[PDB]
C-alpha cells in the first residue's frame, strides 16, 4: 500500500532503463523537445505538459513518485505527447510506438510484483 522511495526506484528503474537501451528509438526522447532547435515552433501550440526520459529520470533519483503509478503517468504523458504532435507516418511516431511496445513488456511484470 505505501512504498519506500528506495525501493520504488529499484523496481522502476530497469523499465526506465529498458527505454534508453532502444537506440535509435529512445533518442528524440533523451531530453526535453527542444522546439527552436528542431525546427518545430508550433508544438507548445500543440502539447501541454512536456516529457520526456530526462525529467523522468531526475524525478526517479530524487524520489518523486510515491507510486507506481505516477511513474507509468509520466511514462504515458511522453508517448501521448509524441502521438499527438507526430504524424502516425513520421520518424518520431514510429519510435514512440517501438518504445510503448517495450514499456509495455517491461513493465507488466514489474507492476504485478508491486502491487
Ligand atoms: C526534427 C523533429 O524532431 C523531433 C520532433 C518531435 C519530437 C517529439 C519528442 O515530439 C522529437 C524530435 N526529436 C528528434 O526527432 C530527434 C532528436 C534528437 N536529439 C536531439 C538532441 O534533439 C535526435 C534524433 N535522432 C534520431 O532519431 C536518430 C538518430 C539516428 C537515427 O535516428 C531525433
Amino acid at each position: 500500500k505505501i512504498f519506500k522511495p528506495e525501493e520504488l526506484r529499484q523496481a522502476l528503474m530497469p523499465t526506465l532503463e529498458a527505454l534508453y537501451r532502444q537506440d535509435p528509438e529512445s533518442l528524440p526522447f533523451r531530453q526535453p523537445v527542444d522546439p527552436q532547435l528542431l525546427g518545430i515552433p508550433d508544438y507548445f501550440d500543440i502539447v501541454k505538459n512536456p516529457m520526456d526520459l530526462s525529467t523522468i529520470k531526475r524525478k526517479l533519483d530524487t524520489g518523486q513518485y510515491q507510486e507506481p503509478w505516477q511513474y507509468v503517468d509520466d511514462v504515458w504523458l511522453m508517448f501521448n505527447n509524441a502521438w499527438l504532435y507526430n504524424r502516425k507516418t513520421s520518424r518520431v511516431y514510429k519510435f514512440c510506438s517501438k518504445l510503448a511496445e517495450v514499456f509495455e513488456q517491461e513493465i507488466d511484470p514489474v507492476m504485478q510484483s508491486l502491487g
